[PDB]
């Protein structure tokens, strides 16, 4: 018997196959299962574009842009800035940006002169510009709250605020600002941010050092800068996160809390540019869902009984509907994969758990004197709520499964069904080499059906009694 054991074993893997595929054709030729399937995938398709707090991919997209927010509020007040437009070096410029989590202050102070800003260097007022305007809009629209995946319609206004002292900086400059008059001139434009129509509007105004109230006593401009109409959505802001991350991996300046170069943090970096983009692909599936719905009656709702081979026009976009879901879920969960402590180790997991999923400092989006070394952009509630939105989904991601393998089998019916036979014709030969033949050969049988008018010419079934013991041999070999 034990020279047996491999028989077994074949005649067990290939008994499973049998199964499965028999079940999936029985399934797959039934109109009633086709049409639950394809109810299933309207129902985890509205609950994963239209929930938030039970959309796994809701909360893959928010902790993308949190993760890449409360990288740079962990990070900005150590960050050396300064300089004049353009990057070029400054005397005595100081650029001060408003709302920014600056050491022990709401705001980061561009300051350093006399070295030329770049790489290992101080960031430039360019940079830091680029940097600041996506992180008001991000810290803006996590205030408000991301929308639903299905939302394209969501707007925010952001304002921030930024001011120039000391003699020769240019930063607030008009060439720099593009307004007209710098004590009271304002400008209006539009640019155009992921189709949207977005009405920007820069104000400068020149605080002379004698006056009730400027107690700095240094003679300092001010620019106004008001968004207008900024697309609030998962892909609009996953973009912004992106320009956050990457314009502190291009610029990587110097930085001293330890001290070095902010693109030195390449564990970080890596993971920040890879959750977002998993982020990204998963919000594109909601197109291929869009595109493919499975709310019209399909077979099988004509004069005759449903044929796999012929009714299955359906199956392709059933496919796709249910691949794209399969995947939504599979990159929701890699984004949590990527950042979750529990999956880290050394300076990287030290930094998460000891910086990043913390907070010093209270509504999303708040800055205060305590944000920085902090990441404040709910991390660690968001790594939970993510784990427990898959959770929850969990008979919904079966539902998926059934109906990504019923909406395969029916594209491939006769290839699937061609399958099934040989298989069959593979377990009656390996049931010809097991001794004492004619004990369990009950376990497959097949019946022509020649008045079935399925295309189906031959039933195959299965003694699920015979199959048992057949399994149990195997295990006992």
């Amino acid at each position: 018997i034990q020279d047996l054991s491999d028989n077994y074993e074949n005649l067990s893997k290939l008994l499973t196959r049998y199964s499965t595929l028999n079940t999936l054709i029985k399934l797959s030729a039934d109109p009633s299962a086709i049409n639950a399937a394809r109810e299933n995938l309207g129902a985890s398709a509205k609950n994963l574009i239209g929930d938030t707090k039970n959309s796994p991919a809701y909360q893959a997209v928010l902790l993308a842009i949190n993760a890449a927010v409360g990288f740079w509020n962990v990070l900005g007040y150590a960050t050396q800035c300064g300089g004049n437009a353009n990057g070029q070096e400054s005397t005595s410029s100081t650029t001060i940006f408003n709302n920014e989590p600056g050491y022990r202050s709401t705001s980061i102070t561009c300051s350093l002169n006399r070295y030329k800003p770049g790489y290992y260097g101080p960031m430039s007022i360019e940079n830091f510009k680029k940097l600041n305007e996506a992180y008001q809009i991000l810290q803006t629209a996590l205030n408000k709250g991301l929308p639903a995946l299905k939302e394209n319609n969501g707007t925010v206004s952001v304002t921030y605020t930024y001011t120039c002292s000391g003699e020769g900086n240019d930063n607030c400059s008009k060439k720099a600002t593009g307004v007209s008059d710098q004590n009271g001139g304002t400008k209006t434009k539009t640019q155009t941010i992921d189709g949207k129509t977005v009405t920007t509007t820069i104000s400068s105004k020149v605080v002379d050092s004698q006056a009730k109230g400027n107690t700095t006593r240094v003679s300092y401009t001010e620019i106004t800068n008001k968004l207008d109409g900024v697309p609030d959505s998962a892909q609009a802001l996953l973009a912004q996160a992106s320009t956050l991350i990457n314009t502190i991996n291009t610029a990587c300046p110097y930085f001293s809390v330890t001290r070095g170069k902010l693109c030195g943090f390449t564990e970080e970096i890596s993971a920040i540019q890879k959750m977002i983009t998993d982020a990204q692909e998963l919000v594109n599936q909601t197109s291929v869902i869009n595109e493919h719905e499975q709310s019209t009656p399909v077979g099988g709702n004509n004069g005759k009984p449903f044929n796999p081979f012929t009714d299955a026009s359906f199956a392709q976009g059933m496919l796709a509907n249910a691949s794209a879901q399969a995947k939504m879920l599979n990159l929701a969960h890699q984004v949590g994969q990527t950042i979750n402590p529990d999956n880290l180790t050394g300076t990287f997991k030290n930094f998460v758990t000891g910086f990043l999923a913390t907070c010093n400092n209270s509504p999303p989006g708040t800055v205060t004197t305590q944000t920085f070394a902090s990441g404040c952009a709910y991390v660690e509630q968001t790594i939970t709520n993510l784990n427990n939105s898959i959770a929850h989904f969990g008979t919904q991601e079966q539902q998926i499964q059934q109906a990504e393998n019923i909406a395969d089998t029916l594209v491939n019916f006769k290839s699937r069904y061609s399958e099934l036979g040989n298989t069959y014709n593979s377990i009656t030969t390996a049931l010809s080499k097991v001794p004492n033949a004619q004990s369990l050969q009950n376990v497959v049988g097949k019946k022509n059906n020649p008045y079935s008018p399925q295309g189906i010419e031959t039933n195959y079934y299965l003694n699920q009694n015979s199959y048992n013991q057949i399994q149990t041999i195997n295990q006992e070999l």
